[PDB]
């Protein structure tokens, strides 16, 4: 029951991350359905690009945009899809679309699960490389698709990151 | 919870159908236990054949034979096991086995979500090879296992599928 | 409903073992929690090995490590993650770690699935390579992970696998 | 060894490519040494991307950009490298990028090796998803290539592809 | 190259077999060319079938369909096209297909390779599942192929294998 | 072919290396035949383990085991098997197997191929889990072998790796 998980032990800086997309998977969008707790396909996409790294949400979470908070998590090895990682944040990738905002969190896995992330404190931390990469596949991506279009702002740091998962959070909580 | 999954948006033309086993998938019949949404392991088979396309079933449906009714579903790329997808049906390929009836309806991704099966409106407008493929790999693939087998009986078109859709719902929805 | 499903059809000779790990995978160290029925990451382990089979648990079992017994499952291809696989188990896989005891169980499909394992009634019947591989896959795989190690003991045979399945069964049916 | 293979059958409506790159291979850039006839490893690219489709070359020609004229293949299933495959030229995509000419070919499988491709006589034919995700992932691939670039400039028909394999062809015996 | 390749170490009872095909491979049917010594894509099958081992030739030898001797050979994993391996011949499968003869040699790994095979001396130690999967396999594959077919006629022992390998190693050399 | 490739273009600190095992592979170890410059199997592991980075030789070397300079070589993606990368050594972990020598050299790919190893000038700037796994995999990857066996005696320098790529050149070329 993905809809029972917890939306972390400590939150903001010690989160869960329920896995829907994993690393170097083919270009299929898939979303949360809240209602059902199942995993529904939104768009088959045309272009020769595939997710630069693990693509989950944060359960419990509202983001303003209407679905969980998104979370964008780099890995050893590509994730089981509904598997729930436990993360802590280190920044934000803020972009909008023609339906609005589209910001998505990044964050790594915590120090309990693996010890090569450890000295990733901030956005700034996480390799250049991975960070164009990043930017370049949610810039690109969509480009194919008629009517649809992602404008990708830039990063922002983690006590970014981390005030838009306590708001979020409550305002899932008390609403 | 694949078992709060709807039937459909619009029954029977719009359906959503939940993934059991993806495109490509090693010989392995996968079957949905209603009573737990769990999927459980039917039979190993022993033959060196790959399913040709996606199989899964419509939620809330109650085919004759006992189970959902079942769906194939071709796609850009293999879906997840358990991922629910927006199709529209277009056909029907009617089979028995020793166990009696055993048709299985043919659907394609509904254009919200791609864009290359719009022309499809129809069985006849399916790909003979594909057709051919399915065709035969469900002529053969429990070739190897002693006390079953399947006859192919032959294609039926979208009205036949629909109204199998709208029997079945019913036949669950009032029972 | 992972936690829905039943521990077996006929306990302790014929059970269910829903898989967490399929054969082959990474070396990323999963979990199922039971109080969401959902699978966490628990450590990516960094040495360079691969699951030598398929891992699972039986759902209902209360091992006195606190967890549900933990079996090996051995197949003709990787099961799906989620999937519940009908099994006869055969043996006993005695382990101990820095936190206790860590035995897991090994099972093989019941007939019903797979005819080729018919002949594996005890655990000297199993490929003395396959029972070398798994051995040492316990022995290593988290040989690189500080203040953790796993001390492999040696094999038991079915009878002492069934023994424990009806303890563990009764250890969470009366508790 | 791949340097004993022609350059066709019948240039320039029956030709030989060897394959270099895969279809839906990581982005990992290839060229074929001339005097080694050996693969070597010409630029990690660090766009999320994968080729369209299969890579490939025209033993013994010489197009203007120094290398042998190279071809993207479309089929069933990914190819071998250094697997040859029969094809028929059917139209080309003209680019240049940082160096000068890069323009590509187009061909499809020869009728003998499958008859799927048969009516695709000219580049129109061409289903427009593939032309278009051919010319998104030549666009973008070297985004992130410091000093490196593509200008696409478009598709052109089967007799501008067959009058460069025959120049190329004669570039490259004329020398 | 792969044409300095001796036809073994000690013909008949020690060859080597270069693999064309991995185990495991999707129906493309490749066939080396003698003048190049490169593998040419022969054709695509539109069956869901895969390869149930590896396929691959004896260097020097010319067996009666034109090409050399063909050689299925099992192994505990997939084999990189090109790489020759040390085998022992136990057996044969004689089939004819449109063309004339088409039979193929079923050879294990030598011993120095690994010992897993040491008991298979016979056509009759292989597993029953395993040469059931292979007939199989040769005599659906080609089905949907118009004007192609298999008969296959039967095992035969590994007096029978080592007879064709020195027949057709001598047509190869008195030639 | 893969044998009029040079050594490297200005050794040792500018070398090629041919790739004879992709990174992730199966425990199935390859050696290259200096005669047929064709790859043998030459052993199946038993070890549930897989090779932690691509393995290949520098061509016209020849080191006291008997073949040519083998070397490890870090990568973004997996290499093809029989490409050539230029790379520039960085270290070498000594090793002694039953049979003698056995030292591997560490490359990191020249910065024409990539900048992401622009840093990595000596065996102490490489990552300390890379090298971990590398050394585990060859403690270990060997060990329900009988009469196999490796000591690891350490690391060293990018000197003392250079040293020995001019010491197993001009042995096979004073020759």
């Amino acid at each position: 029951s993905l809809l029972n998980v917890p939306a972390g032990k400590d939150l903001p800086e010690d989160i869960y991350v329920v896995i829907e997309i994993p690393a170097n998977a083919d270009p299929i969008k898939y979303e949360i359905d809240k209602e059902s707790g199942a995993l529904f396909v939104d768009r088959f996409m045309s272009t020769a690009m595939f997710y630069p790294c693990n693509y989950g949400y944060i359960n419990h979470t509202l983001s303003l945009d209407g679905d969980p908070v998104n979370v964008l998590v780099p890995t050893p090895y590509p994730l089981q899809p509904g598997s729930v990682t436990r993360c802590r944040p280190v920044g934000v990738l803020k972009m909008t679309d023609e339906a609005g905002e589209d910001a998505k969190l990044v964050a790594v896995p915590h120090s309990k699960l693996s010890k090569e992330y450890d000295h990733i404190k901030d956005v700034n931390d996480l390799p250049e490389l991975l960070k164009a990469q990043i930017a370049h596949f949610f810039e690109h991506y969509k480009d194919l698709e008629k009517g649809k279009w992602v404008k990708v702002e830039g990063w922002e740091n983690a006590e970014a990151a981390k005030a838009e998962i306590v708001a979020s959070f409550e305002r899932a909580k008390n609403k």
